[PDB]
């Protein structure tokens, strides 16, 4: 569930969705694992320093003669994550790809969040 | 890891791969979650009543300016599962599909494993 | 009491007042349970991203021949909750209803907190 | 739930309903907290020395864009309480009021349950 | 407090009041310890098989120069006990005495509760 | 029993006797709870800074048809308390009252124990 | 002692007295173990649905040269049991026998407690 | 059961049989509680310094309409006790009585076990 | 020390200084206990929503013949507290008083932090 | 509270008042922390070897719009301490000062309590 | 009590009586502590390898004005000890002395219990 | 040992010596158990409110052929007790008796310790 | 690692790097321990109120004949810390020195974070 | 430290100082262990029944090349003990010796504390 | 501190100093982490098979307006380590370097500690 | 006792003797606390790297009228310590002083244990 976790950055929501966050100097990359979710069932929103991923996977349909004798796959349908990013992003230049059940989001940092170098004497 | 689990049927192997087993009257359906795995990197073998799934997902490559500040995604590359099925299957008529990181295997039962009905008086 | 609770959003105060928070795309709805509280005894304030609900319920008055032989109802009079919302709201367009001891607050989001959609390629 | 509680008087039933019992010399007052319940959805019955309160509150309906990010309010719909009173009441003269989610029941005692004073010499 | 205690006979109420119950063949004697309570501050009621004793003792008044440096005496004012007797009593013939802070109540049994002897052969 | 208790002042003895000690500027008041004790059965002695209270209450006599089915009242007969007071008293001017099982003793302080005020500049 | 025990039927009292209760269709049989008790020292009373057994056994008398070097036999003298029966009995038709230290009581049920059969279709 | 107990004297056997042992100067008295045992069902044996008591009580017979709804009475049938006495007895002069389910055995001491007095100077 | 405490508002620092925070509609009052601290030894700073109180009390000086045989007074010299307030304050209109070792700070709220009322229909 | 503490010298009373005791060769100094207490509300008494400090601090008054959102300051009003000193003092030469909420009492020793030096050979 | 203790030799009885046993080559000496026991109240018997000491000390009598404020002395009246000796004694040649509450018994060993020396080669 | 014990009165010392203290209206009686102690080996001293009893009992001497196979008797030689009495005694009128190892001391109270009666109105 | 620590200021990152933060009136000083890190391998960035220190120390290289028989030095290569400062800094005027493996960063506060003094009346 | 210890006699103070107390018939001897303390640094005072020992030992001085690699010696400098003696002493006739770090004090008893002998009849 | 640790080689001392030991065939390399220590404040000594490193780092000096709000850096000044090496070294050919707070010592082994190879057949 | 303790240096022996060890560059100083020990009763030996201190203090002699009512001083007579020093000493140049029960030993280091400095480049 990951109902609440904070290491300077916040992740909340319900359901199974592993998430990796990659911080470059000029942008932030977010990788989300969404297996079994169609591309048209993903709502991707962002403003400021927060990003919302919403998805719905169809449940495992079976015939009446068929029955599930073993299952490790979670049965929840509606899953979502709200991520408070460490930097303010420019959401109008963001892009996303979805291949093999993996969502990759590129978020460019705002100019107020790009750090400037300090020279050491 | 799921190193060992037995409910009359055995699953062994290393890595993250949730698996659902669906038993019909004439066939067995196996659903495996493989997000981020290419279709050409999956080795699928079966004989008798055992089925082997082998897969390798590429690790998350990063540039030198980029760094992973948060990650829930497992980092193992080579994953596999060996499943001892409850029935003997005909592997020459088996089929498989791969959509959105989900592998679906249809295994037709052998004629020696199809159960016959008993009438109640 | 709910003296302190944080799931990315903060709730503080004293006394019994269950609260549900519903987040839409354009607004935030807050539902508060205030049974036995008159409509004129509720102070409702909001600015920025924080909302304060103050209420006072009259104590259970009894005649001198009467006595309380059993009571599960809490006896505190002054109750309040301070809620730090996840989004900045427009408090000049907020509305509230009070029916059957249930307070329902509609808070429209500010334009800096309405998230914009990202297209997936 | 208050599945069972006995202090000479019994309370059973399912769901959240705080109850205070006030005993006078000639009557018994029962106060029940029913927030969010309409007046027409309350069934109130009494005979002998037992009183039954039944209620159903409507579930919190949401639009498809809306979602519940926080909730302390219990989600059960059908709630009821059965109260065994300490005295036999006259149910044909009982009255009830419902204001701000609070139900107040006045139960007049039967003449066989009104206690008579003993003079001290 | 003795809020609830049952050994076939029930005692409930609030405050400090030791009670002895003496059962004869034709009557029931109840002894209550009420030190510091005036005779006019005792309400004694009975019907059927239940007896109610209500009392209020005045608090220990002190001058402003005086202070309580040690106290084992309880500070509650209103005390009461409700006793469910093992037999139905005739409350119209009951009597009570109060000497040296001790209340003694004589309750004659009803004819339906006086037990009849069984002869052994 | 209160076998031993010390808060700068000592109480010893056997049996049930709650005691409150009240210290004024010029005197010490001692309140003892003795319900069921006759006035003629109390021996009250004092010298220096110690006071002795001795009492005997008669046991609860019953007829042979009567029996005690419940009793919270203690059954000890001889009770006493020895109290080491915080100040030296004048025992020749002491007085005592006994009403409703409550003994009130007024002990005037000796002139060597009356404290003198210190002025603050 | 069996001070309190309830399985729909109550047993209270002091001392050693094992009791078996046998319920027929028309009567209730009570078996009590009273070894060492004379027949004339047993008081047996019943009314309604409660039965009282009272007994006194003589203490084990010894000469002054004699001494008790071992004893498992309880030393209490006055023993009694109060039994709340599951049915209302007719105490005017009750009978009792006492053989070998065993008391057997036959209590005929009242007509209001004799159950009637329900036919199954 | 008292399967084994030793305080210089031994008691073994199976079942419920309380036993008191009384030692005089010239004899030993043994009191055994055997309620519900007929006089003809008691086997009493003794030799040297050991005594054996054997008894069988009939089980509680019930009609087919009757059933046991409560029972504290033990259900074992064959009971016995073997007692190693502290002194050698003369078993040819022993006597026994059985009244009200109580067995009383008088065992005269042998001349080798009668202790002789020592004079103090 | 109160090294860290958070109820939506933060208190940090070292040493003994009890602090009460009072929130009005237009201002925030902070009460600090500083016994033994001179008025000239208090540094009081505030900006935004944080307030810093710094103080130094002189240590308890003793002559060489004198010694401290008992002491509950803490011995630390430099004490400070940093308080993150719930509202943005106007530090240019703040005032402070110091009487009897008690510091009282009045902080007027900024106009962006004064909450506006929501009308209920 | 410091209800009881003994290190050869006794401190009793109720409320928060840290106390340091300084023993010189000719006098005893007592330092008490009384923040928020007015100078006119302190009663200071001493005789023999005991000293009594009594104080009352006014409660923290608030306007109806104001509320206490955080408080570490204790809310008790009447505080006092009784101190049994290690030496007999001359109370007619005692003096006291009160600055910044700190009370300082100088108690000169009696001539019977001033220790005399022993020469070492 | 010393209810049971075995180091190859047995001591039983009730009450406080310390005993030392001294074994010589030809006799056994038994020392018993009997303070407060008269010389005429001691019954001393022996046969074979067992010795019985019986004593009764008078209880501590007090006048009605006197009371026992402290007591370590045991209050039991009848005391006795049965000692199973390691050797068979000749009770017809035994002697005893009683001085200062100490009983000293000389028991000559029988000829069947005097051990014979074994020569070592 | 009784190294330290305080119930308002103090007992210290080393060794086994049970002591009873009896307080009358005019005197104090002390009973000490000293078995095996000669009359000439007791040192008895008293002043003020403290009493010292010193005694030495001879050790249990044995021949070289003799040995102690069992011993409950304590082996310490020098025993003493110091008793701080509750009242000041007149040691010049004290008397003592020593019979059967029991020392009885009569200590008359000083006139400053004899308590005077207080009349109750 | 210091994975997460919050005292109003946040420290996150991986590896061994002790950090001290010193707050003046006009600036913030950050001291970081980086032993074994070259000056050219330190990336120092800051914006707003957050500061990032990145470093890589070369691993301890050994010849093939050499081996590490003991090591307390951590073996990680890439270390970093992200520090959320309590005040907004001016990163364009920041300076840094690196001496003896110690990094000292001087961060001037922004004018919006410099606190203003409050005068006490 | 020996902060508090009471065996009828009190020892208080700070630091390491073992003390033996020897009570004669006419005097009290006090032995104190003061190793490393000069004779001129000991303040010895006594009055009534209390004795004060004050001492200061110089700390272990080391050269800058020297360092302490092991130390069991306590490092406190100022040590003192206050002893409440069991008897009133005459401080004008007291003497003291100091050899090898051992202080021996001879305190002659006052005439009011010298006990008088009681004759036994 | 590493007060004592032994794995065939000993490390003792006080303070924070991580140490790695590298053993070659002909020499021993010791790496010590000393950040913030000047080169002139390091005393480096060796003889036989033991090496001593002594260092003093200056404490973190602050101006009076500055204060340390967070610190993980240890505050001890004098640090040292004594290392018992596994081999005897030649201290006259030893060398040391100090770069970036890291001390590297090269100790050539003595000829008695250089191991000789054993050929395997 | 300090039976065994090792921090690279060993201390063994029996009895109370605190010891401090001081290591210079050229010598070792040993400080031993021996209060109450005469100068002629100390045996001081050393060879190689081990030092032995042996001492005997005379026991505390008392007159027959005197007794020890309190004692913290240990009663052992023969005390010794064996110390394995960290360096080889020259025992022919050692010296020792004994003042106020403190033994101070100066042990010059051998030339094989004096460490030589290593220069840092």
């Amino acid at each position: 569930t990951m109902i609440q976790s904070s290491t300077g950055i916040q992740i909340s929501g319900k359901g199974f969705m592993p998430i990796s966050i990659i911080e470059g100097d000029q942008h932030i990359k977010v990788i989300a694992w969404l297996p079994g979710v169609n591309k048209e069932d993903i709502i991707l929103n962002a403003v400021g320093d927060t990003l919302e991923i919403r998805a719905k996977r169809s449940p495992l349909m079976i015939t009446e003669s068929e029955r599930i004798i073993y299952s490790e796959i979670p049965e929840e349908e509606e899953i979502y994550r709200t991520i408070k990013l460490p930097a303010t992003v420019k959401e109008e230049n963001a892009s996303a790809k979805f291949e093999n059940g993996v969502l990759s989001v590129i978020l460019p940092k705002a100019e107020s969040s790009i750090k400037k170098g300090i020279n050491i004497e």
